[PDB]
């Protein structure tokens, strides 16, 4: 069978992310945690998939699979345990699903956490050839008195920027209509020595290690995962009632790849806040007397970090994310 | 956005199958779900399936409101064989402009499958991806964790020849062999609404959800040592039961301790199959193959039949004999 042929292809990409956790496929929980709650999510990768049969790049998607999950149970402040992921097509072609998966294994390796198994499914008929479709699952754990739940954010918080690899798993129907339209140099380059193309289907960021990390240090107040709905719809679910994220627009310049896109799509600013993530990726709030300290582990780690604002007391039905 | 108003209609779905360790409702980044001491050594028993090519009789006959019980049953029932008592599930729904009527009823059947078997609906995501899929069509898939102490982790090691093989029976088809009944319903064109088995029309038949076998066999868990579980899926009954048998034993069925239901002879018929190749295509109406000491099957058999199941005595388990197959009917 295909299937068969794909199974055996994909053990050693998934064997290299095992933890000592992993034992159906049977999980058992560190006793590192002695109040363990569990954090899960499920995602797929967006239109971002068009592109990917368009341009016959599939090993790089899975990455943007995992962390759409692995990246929104991190707000909680869960470590990304284990992650399944379901696969169905209408004619399975092993070599390519193959560079799915190995994508998939890849991200979960960045995470920290185990692909313990999966599913795919063969549906003939259902798909156009070479077209498939990717849900991912991923679960983490957290001490319930770690549970990072927002609701200790008041006037005073100092709100973080984590810098994004592009746009991600969002806003890419735009970018496709633009792309389609323009008939744009793809293989040119574009910025920081990547070609346009190279930029445009540039994986996910994951920001699993230096948060983890973080968190053995330091409190986080809050964070929010920038995806669909971008930067000023995200933000406001972490935030209090009466709070109010002031994020100032020159505390960091708006990448190459996003400054193209509201040229060519001719998009209203504060409608791209709403729509790309603009290169915030995730937004961290902590305590302002902890914000520089917060800051330089966080570079320290890697990331690419900017004091975006602070958190102000709501007036009325104000907006809970502002840009300005 | 349509997919806001969708979520809105389904949270009184899920709400009725919240359980005490849920934290939190729908809406958020994460869903939490708190474990609690009650288990010593808690081990996460988890799984992920789609529906497969049953959802194109669904769309054809536009019933939608059953393949969500198929798509959970898939799942926990997987889980369930190694002893796992399911906690909570997510489900992810894909399409190309979404219909939310219809994917009100693809949801809703979800939840009901996640009540019958006490595990939480706690999240999920709908994906709109215009151009991917026809209009009106979908694809569902499902991911399902339980919790079991690591002491009683079902695993088959134990099976010994002399154990008695018991077999739960199934709704129908279930899940798997619809290609082959879709084929056969296409070229010959059968009264789909007439009445064909037990006061039920054959389409009622043909699309009748996979059983959830949970409640009943964690009930029996309370009060008897299970030694291993097979749930039926593809490849049938001779594929799927050996995965539980040791490499030294084997299962021999006596064909003639369960009668093939209606909905199967007309399929073994319509589709000119040999029967040793429908007992590694179609469950043949046995869901869940549970095996058990052979001091035990008196009870078992009764106590599973007095939870609502219906429970046959397929065969035992004996000493294998070389490469010799590890399960046979006869
Ligand atoms: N896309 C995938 N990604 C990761 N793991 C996979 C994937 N597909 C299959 N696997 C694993 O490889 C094995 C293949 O088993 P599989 O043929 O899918 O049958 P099954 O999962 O037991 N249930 P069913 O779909 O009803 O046949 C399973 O252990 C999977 O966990
Ligand atoms: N088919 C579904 N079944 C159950 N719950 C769902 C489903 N779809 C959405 N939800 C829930 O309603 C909310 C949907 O918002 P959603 O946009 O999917 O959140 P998200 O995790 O940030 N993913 P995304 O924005 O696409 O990157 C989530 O909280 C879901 O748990
Ligand atoms: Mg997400
Ligand atoms: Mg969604």
């Amino acid at each position: 069978d295909a299937g068969d042929q794909l199974v055996e292809k994909i053990k050693p990409f998934a064997k290299r992310t095992m933890r000592p956790e992993v034992l159906g496929a049977l999980v058992e929980i560190g006793k590192k945690y002695q109040n363990p709650v569990l954090v899960s999510g499920t995602d797929g990768v967006g239109t971002k998939l068009k592109l990917a049969f368009d341009w016959d790049k599939h090993d790089t998607v899975g990455i943007d699979l995992v962390a759409m999950s692995v990246n929104d149970i991190l707000v909680q402040g869960a470590e990304p345990l284990f992650f399944l992921d379901y696969f169905a097509c209408g004619k399975l072609d092993v070599p390519r699903a193959t560079d799915v998966i190995k994508g998939i294994a890849q991200g979960c390796e960045e995470s920290g956490c185990a692909l313990i198994g999966g599913e795919t499914a063969e549906m003939p008929g259902m798909y156009p050839v070479g077209e498939y479709d990717l849900a991912g699952f991923a679960v983490g754990v957290v001490e319930k008195e770690n549970v990072i739940t927002g609701l200790s954010v008041g006037a005073g918080d100092m709100v973080l920027g984590l810098a994004s690899n592009g746009a991600h798993s969002n806003g890419y129907s735009l970018i496709r209509k633009i792309i389609e339209r323009d008939n744009p140099d793809l293989d040119a380059e574009f910025d920081n020595g990547k070609t346009l193309r190279e930029a445009v289907i540039a994986p996910t960021r994951l920001y699993v290690k230096p948060i983890l990390a973080a968190l053995e240090k330091f409190t986080i107040k809050g964070m929010a995962h920038i995806t669909g709905g971008g930067i000023t719809e995200n933000v406001p679910r972490v935030l209090p009632k009466n709070t109010v994220a002031q994020i100032d627009a020159e505390s960091w310049e708006l990448p190459k790849l996003f400054q193209w896109l509201q040229k060519a799509g001719n998009v209203e600013t504060q409608e791209m806040y709403r729509t790309f993530n603009c290169g915030i990726g995730m937004v961290v709030i902590v305590a302002a007397e902890d914000a520089d300290a917060v800051r330089s582990f966080l570079s320290g780690q890697g990331e690419t970090v900017y004091r975006l604002g602070c958190i102000r007391e709501r007036q009325g039905n104000e907006h809970q994310t502002q840009v300005a």
